[PDB]
């Protein structure tokens, strides 16, 4: 570590303590001890510390702050990950190990509003890392080329119902684009959070989505991770776009090599999205227990939930709509991850339903 990052991470350091308000894991966790621990450490990818907390120094309403820039981050830079981790995901101790692979038994979830009167649309996604590919502030130019080559070129051998195209950023009009982020379906462009963590650089290149005509299965190409899958529809059918997910992401792993760790589970970018990487969300009105979102959250959270609003994470609620989902990804299976959307869903309902 050169001398110049140093000076800008004790000034980092310095503007999060006098940040009385900031409220950050980022804050919260790296203490005076952590910080003069792993301060002069570096990676052999040249990772620093800066490239890990930047996010949450500059961005101080972030709610956890750091990035993992290479694998070996999360362990080169472990005393401030592990508690940031242990804290974010309900429980997760040092000695503690992510389990298998399990989606479980598909059958036990149920449709989730049947009148239909609160759910508006049910979403599954999950991330994966191609292996002997770095995180995106580690990436150059070429290496987003080749990723969107491998990754396009494999799902065009995707059939029937997860048959599609793929369609790049670079050449997309910014009509098609712009409808696409609008009707939930692509990722935003310009994020600041990811922007700081030099997570976005060279874009729009080897940035694209894939999706089947009917657009219930999707795949986000080099946005915060290598691939993002999805399945999602209209309504609160979960089994069947649990099902639908399940199905491309063991037809996806048996072609592509993706990163996987025997203590973190599916490597992720974001140590949010570790483990099971997964994040079943819905968008659902509960005008009654919504009236006041701060309520709401705390509402939530003991249902192990958290509340986004409707164009994503950092924005606000429209018309009423929420997008709630399980804040755990890490330290449980794809099944209990899932299960603790439905469960939580189900009695947020039944609340709405007898407050007055
Ligand atoms: N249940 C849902 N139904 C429809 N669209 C959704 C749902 N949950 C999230 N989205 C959309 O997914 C996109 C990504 O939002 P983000 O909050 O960035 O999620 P992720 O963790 O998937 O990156 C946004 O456009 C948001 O509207
Ligand atoms: N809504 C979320 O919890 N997103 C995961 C972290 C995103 C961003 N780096 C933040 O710290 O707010
Ligand atoms: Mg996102």
């Amino acid at each position: 570590v050169d001398q110049a990052t140093l000076d800008k991470l004790e000034a980092g350091f310095k503007k999060l303590q006098e940040a009385s308000d900031c409220k950050s894991l980022l804050k919260k966790h790296l203490t005076k001890d952590v910080f003069d621990s792993i301060k002069n450490k570096k990676t052999g990818m040249g990772a620093t510390l800066l490239d890990v907390i930047q996010s949450g120094v500059e961005n101080l309403d972030s709610g956890v702050g750091i990035y993992a820039p290479d694998a070996e981050s999360y362990r080169t830079f472990g005393p401030l990950f592990d508690p940031i981790i242990d804290d974010y995901h309900g429980g997760f101790k040092l000695t503690d190990k992510h389990p298998p692979k399990q989606w479980g038994d598909i059958n036990t979830l149920v449709g989730l509003d049947p009148a239909g009167q609160f759910i508006i649309s049910t979403r599954v996604r999950c991330g994966r890392s191609l292996q002997g590919y770095p995180f995106n502030p580690c990436l150059t130019a070429e290496q987003y080329k080749e990723m969107e080559e491998k990754v396009s070129s494999t799902l065009s051998s995707m059939e029937d119902e997860l048959k599609g195209t793929y369609y790049p950023l670079t050449g997309m009009s910014k009509a098609t684009q712009q409808q696409l982020i609008d009707d939930h379906f692509l990722f935003k462009e310009g994020d600041r959070f990811l922007q700081t963590a030099n997570a976005c650089r060279y874009w729009p290149t080897g940035r694209g989505i894939f999706h089947n005509d009917a657009k219930t299965f999707l795949v986000w190409v080099n946005e915060e991770d290598h691939l993002r899958i999805i399945s999602m529809q209209k309504g609160g059918d979960l089994k069947t776009v649990y099902k639908r997910l399940v199905t491309a992401v063991d037809n996806i792993e048996s072609k592509l090599p993706f990163s996987h760790d025997d203590r973190f589970g599916f490597l992720t970018f974001c140590p949010t999205n570790l483990g099971t990487t997964m994040r079943a969300s819905v968008h659902i009105q509960l005008p009654k227990l919504a009236k006041d979102r701060k309520v709401l959250e705390d509402i939530a959270s003991k249902f192990n939930l958290q509340v986004r609003g409707t164009r994503g994470e950092h924005t606000e609620s429209e018309g009423g709509v929420y997008d709630i989902s399980n804040k755990r990804r890490l330290g449980l299976t794809e099944y209990q991850a899932v299960r603790e959307m439905q469960d939580g869903i189900l009695e947020m309902i039944k609340m709405e339903k007898a407050a007055a």
